[PDB]
């Protein structure tokens, strides 16, 4: 029992916040059978800061000053809050900046394997100014795409995008062909998360072809076109080489290219590798694999809200927030709070209010089983459409091709921005009307009388 | 949309798929959500893990279908799902054509973990065929390199007696270096606790020269080489490189006594590979802090500890924490010994797949987590050998007589097991080991009830 | 740039105020204003930090944070390290 040392329930959360010297974390935790709640929380805090499972002869009074402390519990609700003194976290020797790997190592590291704990999951975290100030933060935003697209730099509207489908299998020539088609009616194309340098579609062969499709589509449409290329790799040198080659290839239009990183499976080190080597390129955070812990089915790790929040510290220009229940992946309408926390200077989490002291915003990237017919309902819940939207099947699954699917996705956006029913808007826009016939199951559910 | 006709081929024989050597096989424990058929859900699973989506797209061609991932076995009653991944699906480096673990994870355990029609899915085993396994870095060093520096036999050299500098955080540079010197008087190996680095109260540039001094002094008085494992984990690879370069420079003539520790689960495979490829001649100490978020048996998602450790060998970890197999404080079971065998043998058996490694270098298990002198004999009885790196933080500095005594007790206990001498009989003629019983009486009572009257 | 396609101020100077400053038939010429259209201005790096970053570190308001009280170490040259560091501490 280490409760006397690592537990101080007499501390008030409002004082700990006002002090600005603690990183607060709200966990949903349940001990194993035969273990008390507070005793378990104190051991949790010990193994997440300075302690072990026994007393050691090397502990001194200074060590006790940086102990993480349990300052609030609710056994009936399985709630536990721990305050981490900021001095616990690692710092770079090259520039003294903070690092996300240290926060994860402590707040959600060895404590996920303790035997006396059934589970524990982070649902919120408060970063004080002196800590948040040390993180890279985003360097670019959807604002940078709006600028290239010559759109309003505030409330510039939805960026009409897609994902090249098939996820894998398209050889270079058909790949660039599909890119050209979508860009005839769309703005943004991203690599599907695993596309890179497969033997049947080498990167050095496909990228010059994608650049040509961009140049052609730009000349025929008179509009700028954006791309997002996957550079994820185990070796940072491979990431750099991919980024360099892609920039030289796209040449004068290199500022039209975002860099995608599978940051959850590759890790924050991959994300920060791209963030610091290519700060002038839009960092597209793809969260493939996050569901292993973020799913509500899981009681361990951290929630999607916390995952996306930490991505703003790492410096993502945009990150996938999910369809918030309107797509094919797990999500809830209340996930709108994730978007607000990423784009605003002041927003509310499940437990903690967070100010960002002017740190740049991260743009929500909405994707996953979406199409023209599903966008109005999704935006009614979010409250605005100033997001990046990518619909793979929603565009190429269009019976009339990707170019019409792109136009249908755009038309769906304007229909919502102006408060016009999608069916009423579909009578004067064949591409949108074709989406209804392309996805009749969705049409029957969202607009029952569409055939008439 | 039922996609079983395309992504499901239950007529394929697993033995043929392994014989062909052209598919990565994965065995999942998967349960669909209510109202979704098992096979149709599994077909969708394979589609979102290879070439497909949730609707038909006009871009699909016959070539695409050729590289589809295929469900070749399902046991609905037992929630089993096996998928075969054509090796051509996975990404390759443009600089050297080598494989990357990030791509395998993106496909085999990426977006499929967020599908709304699946309740959960967890990988329990994976088979890598030769043509794919051959493309991974694999380990460059081993406990054999530690045995060589320690001037011990390079086969069955025995346990490396190690510890973790406790407190986990808070020890300033001077007491830190003092605890290091004391343990090395009786021990072999010291590792940073997983979060120790460049805290403002213990700067790296200040503490590292003191650790090297403690290493030098201990080596001079004991006439034995001493090892240290330094944490270099960071978000920025430039920081990782800077730390490694400074540490190697500081240790100078004893730079080969230093291992580099990387918190590979939270920092990711990119941090592990960054160290593996920049410092291939320094022992790579993979620390898995955070892994329990998926590997815990309580979790039905992600991958098991067995799968996590097996992949660490592909990334090139010289050693990784396999857990205490139920004999320590962390979660584990005695059957986790299969993890060690899969890491250190050229031919081992997994829960579903037998794996040969074609001479790829072994990864050494690291045993840690609430261990001490009393708990080691039972753990090695279950493993069958003591060729591991053992670190006991509380087991060493929790000794009533200090860290030095704790180190001797750990070594003495290991020798006791290696020569088949009961621990209590060994304590009769080794005071340091005897003190370990009094230091941890709750453990002495359980594992050696009659320790007091003897 | 061939490495990233960005603009370079050097090219602007070379053309707008380069060889034209040595012509024999011109007594003098001096730029008093210049307009950069969006498609050109958008290709420049632009500032990455501001006084806002200074206000943040000083824990001041990020809008209308006020004057940053500063000095230049004098003598311009000749202060050895010890007195130089002593002058720094005094002003801070
Ligand atoms: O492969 C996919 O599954 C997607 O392209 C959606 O496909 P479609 O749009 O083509 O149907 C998105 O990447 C995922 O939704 C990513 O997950 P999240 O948004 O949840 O990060
Ligand atoms: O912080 C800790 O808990 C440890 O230093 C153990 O300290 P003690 O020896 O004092 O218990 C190790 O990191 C864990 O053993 C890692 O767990 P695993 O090896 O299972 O990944
Ligand atoms: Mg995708
Ligand atoms: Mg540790």
């Amino acid at each position: 029992d280490q409760s006397n040392r690592y537990a101080n329930l007499s501390l008030r959360e409002e004082d700990l916040i006002a002090g600005g010297k603690h990183v607060l974390c709200a966990y949903i935790m349940k001990p194993k059978a035969g273990y008390g709640y507070l005793e378990s929380a104190a051991h949790f805090a010990a193994e997440s800061s300075t302690g072990t499972n026994v007393e050691v002869c090397t502990t001194d009074d200074f060590t006790r000053g940086v102990d993480a402390l349990v300052y609030e519990i609710d056994e009936a609700n399985e709630l536990m809050k721990i305050a981490y003194p900021v001095d616990l976290f690692d710092r770079n020797i090259i520039d003294g900046r903070a690092m996300l790997a240290s926060f994860l190592t402590l707040a959600i590291g060895n404590n996920q394997g303790m035997g006396d704990i059934e589970y524990a999951k982070i649902h919120d975290v408060y970063f004080p100014p002196c800590y948040l100030r040390l993180f890279d933060g985003p360097a670019m935003n959807i604002v940078d795409m709006w600028r290239v697209l010559e759109r309003p730099l505030v409330d510039g509207g939805m960026v009409v995008g897609t994902i090249i489908k098939p996820k894998l299998g398209l050889r270079p020539e058909p790949f660039a062909a599909a890119c050209y088609q979508f860009w005839l009616g769309g703005d943004f194309i991203k690599n599907d998360e695993p596309q890179g340098n497969q033997v049947f579609a080498p990167l050095r062969t496909i990228m010059p072809m994608i650049a040509d499709s961009m140049r052609r589509a730009q000349d025929e449409t008179g509009q700028a076109k954006l791309f997002s290329a996957n550079i994820t790799a185990d070796d940072p040198a491979e990431m750099y080489a991919r980024g360099e080659f892609i920039l030289e290839t796209f040449g004068e239009f290199a500022d039209h290219v975002a860099f995608l990183v599978d940051g959850y499976v590759a890790g924050p080190t991959a994300v920060t590798a791209c963030r610091r080597r290519f700060p002038q390129q839009f960092l597209h955070y793809h969260r493939a694999g996050h569901g292993a812990v973020t799913s509500p089915q899981s009681k361990r790790g951290y929630t999607a809200f916390v995952h996306c929040k930490m991505s703003r510290l790492s410096g993502a220009s945009g990150i996938h927030t999910g369809t918030m229940g309107y797509g094919k992946m797990e999500g809830d309408a209340d996930d709108k709070a994730i978007a607000y926390m990423l784009e605003q200077d002041d927003a509310q989490g499940p437990y903690f209010r967070q100010t960002w002291q002017g740190m740049k915003a991260t743009t929500p990237i909405i994707s996953g089983g979406m199409n023209a017919l599903r966008l109005p309902g999704f935006f009614d819940n979010l409250g605005h459409s100033n997001v990046i939207q990518t619909s793979g099947g929603g565009a190429f699954g269009h019976k009339d091709g990707g170019a019409a699917g792109a136009k249908s996705l755009r038309q769906a956006s304007l229909a919502w921005q102006q408060g016009v029913d999608l069916l009423d808007y579909a009578k004067e826009h064949p591409e949108l009307a074709g989406a209804f016939e392309s996805f009749p199951k969705d049409a029957d559910a969202l607009y029952p009388n569409w055939r008439e």
